[PDB]
């Protein structure tokens, strides 16, 4: 089958193929090379991501998604077309049905854009599923039962908090905080506290190697950047402790969103959640200590889903199947 489900992410795009499972997982990045005043797609995916902050004059690496939704519809369509062609079975001659996730707080305008974009990229039919519903399905929560389940999907562009019951949404919210904001927080910390300018690739490395939702000093790494006062290369050693300082603001927004969700939840469902806890999915769920930070501020158990990067795609795939 060429029918597919797409986790169209701010940072990463995953495709689940009907009958096969997850068949693609690539950064949501497009490189355009400017030849003859006109722009030509140079690369898509991991190769393009490797170019960020390192492009020469006639090249640019672009992320066409922002805050969980399509920003640059022309480039996003090229991206989607590329990914779909990549996984396409050449024995199939029928345009695919496509399920695509969308942030629960996405505007009417933003939802229309995802639909139009997938159609423009070849889909014969597009169905939208709410991200936190997909995430909860993918994480294996009992969303069809008469019981309250809470999921928190921390993506690249948004954090989706939802309470699900009986195959529906009891409460949902998209918060504009996620992997990108955390990277931006790290960039800002380095500039303000260490007079050092770093690029996104370095911030990503910091986040991944020593990033944490709470102080441990802990381990340290050495990072390079531009000394802001002298304009020359400079190296600084940064600890998990310092990474926690840097991430404090976005981590706090996530924790607050969870508490706001709990407050909004009816008593019987809220009690179900108190019993089984909160489920974390998405790239952000891998942030060391985030589960414990949420646990300590809410007093509720917190679990990280199996394969948290893949939960939304698995859930979309389940609905496709």
């Amino acid at each position: 089958s060429n029918d597919i489900a797409i986790d169209l992410g701010t940072a990463n795009t995953l495709i689940y193929q009907k009958g096969k499972g997850i068949v693609l997982n690539e950064p949501s990045v497009v490189a355009l090379r400017n030849v003859g005043g006109r722009k030509v797609v140079h690369a898509v995916g991991i190769e393009a991501k490797q170019m960020l902050g390192r492009t020469p004059g006639h090249m640019e690496a672009i992320r066409p998604m922002r805050d969980g939704v399509i920003a640059d519809f022309e480039v996003a369509e090229e991206m989607i077309k590329y990914f779909i062609r990549k996984v396409h079975n050449r024995k199939g001659f029928v345009n695919p049905k496509v399920i695509v996730c969308v942030p629960s707080g996405a505007t009417a305008v933003e939802r229309r854009a995802i639909n139009d974009s997938c159609l423009n990229a070849g889909a014969r039919r597009v169905g939208l599923i709410d991200e936190p519903m997909a995430a909860a399905i993918g994480a294996g929560l009992p969303i069809h039962e008469p019981t309250g389940s809470m999921v928190v999907d921390i993506g690249g562009g948004t954090t989706e908090v939802a309470v699900l019951s009986l195959s529906g949404i009891v409460y949902s919210r998209s918060v504009r905080v996620g992997g990108d904001k955390m990277d931006e927080a790290i960039i800002s910390y380095m500039r303000r506290h260490h007079n050092l300018l770093i690029g996104e690739t370095t911030a990503e490395r910091i986040k991944k190697e020593i990033g944490t939702a709470r102080a441990p000093e802990g381990l340290s790494i050495d990072v390079k950047g531009r000394d802001l006062m002298q304009g020359v290369p400079r190296e600084v050693r940064i600890s998990e402790k310092q990474a926690a300082d840097a991430l404090a603001e976005p981590v706090g927004q996530i924790v607050e969103a969870v508490k706001v969700a709990l407050e909004a939840t009816p008593p019987e469902l809220a009690s179900d959640i108190a019993d089984k806890g909160i489920m974390l999915t998405g790239g952000g769920a891998l942030l060391r200590g985030l589960d414990a930070e949420i646990r300590d501020h809410t007093g509720l158990p917190v679990t990280v889903a199996d394969d948290p990067l893949s939960c939304v795609a698995l859930g979309c795939g389940k609905v496709l199947e």
